[PDB]
């Protein structure tokens, strides 16, 4: 086996409906990386396509440094592997988890600093033509150099100009979306960002449907328990704007003057 060959297992770092993940030494480089192991999905499906998103983005993508990179993908035993980046911080997620759990919190500079950081990797992703759909906080991933965070979870990924769009978590899915209008699917990730910088500052945990998930499609913020800057609060406001077209777009984001630096 392949894997048992050029790998060392160290540690399951996340397991669920897709397989687990693993924190795997490669015995050659010595280095670390995260191994996705999975059954090969039913030929035809959603995982496989699903799947084939993740792989054939690479073949776009290449290499950034707000993105998880990429390095293999092979299937072997009936399993599929793919071999990435391992991010020694997690994920945002279970840093906003961690966070509640001791009581500590991201300071207002630190969430404008997550703001750019994974704005300069969705400005790289659509300037090759490309839209993640899946952006959340269990999808940022976190490497502590002091601190990088990085795009990961290429699933979703489809194109903009002919996309074939599954949709992501409806806790952060914007409405246009969900009214099958993908015309300005670049600005979907723009609203999704926004929710995640929203879960980063502390607001409570994002409605999957009923009134407050479309109160907050109608262009308003969760309430957000630290103290933000008006303006900032007003960057995350826009960037839920019900119009899309609103919403900056990610190379507007990056250069926004509340982002620098
Ligand atoms: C290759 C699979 C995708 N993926 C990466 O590219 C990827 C890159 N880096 C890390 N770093 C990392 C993730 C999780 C912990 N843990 C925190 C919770 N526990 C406390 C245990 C440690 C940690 F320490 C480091 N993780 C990565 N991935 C990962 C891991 C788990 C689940 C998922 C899913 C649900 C598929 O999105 N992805
Ligand atoms: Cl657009």
């Amino acid at each position: 086996s392949r894997y048992t060959t050029e790998f060392h297992e160290l540690e399951k770092i996340g397991s669920g409906e897709f397989g687990s993940v693993f924190k795997c030494v490669k015995r050659l480089d010595g280095c670390i990386y995260a191994i996705k192991r999975s059954k090969k999905p039913l030929a035809g499906s959603v995982d496989e396509q699903n799947a084939l998103r993740e792989v054939y983005a690479h073949a776009v993508l290449g290499q950034h440094s707000h993105v998880v990179r990429y390095f293999s993908a092979w299937a072997e035993d009936d399993h599929m592997l793919i071999q990435n980046e391992y991010c020694n911080g997690g994920s945002l997620a279970d840093a906003i988890s961690e966070n509640y759990r001791i009581m500590s919190y991201f300071k207002e500079a630190e969430l404008k600093d997550l703001l750019l950081q994974v704005g300069r990797g969705l400005r790289y992703i659509h300037s090759m033509s490309l839209v993640h759909m899946d952006i959340k906080p269990s999808n940022i991933f976190i490497s502590r150099t002091k601190v990088m965070f990085k795009i990961g979870d290429l699933g979703h990924v489809t194109r903009i100009s002919s996309p074939q769009v599954e949709e992501g978590d409806s806790r952060f899915l914007a409405n246009e979306v969900l009214q099958e209008n993908y015309t300005h699917l670049p600005k979907a990730d723009i609203f999704a960002l926004a929710l995640t910088v929203v879960c980063a500052a502390g607001a409570e945990p994002l409605p999957r449907n009923g009134d407050q998930w479309h109160e907050i499609r109608q262009g308003r913020l969760p309430r957000i328990p630290q103290v933000l800057s008006q303006e900032f609060t007003e960057l995350l406001k826009v960037m839920i704007h019900p119009d899309p077209e609103r919403r900056p777009s990610a190379m507007a984001l990056v250069k926004h003057s509340v982002l620098l630096s």
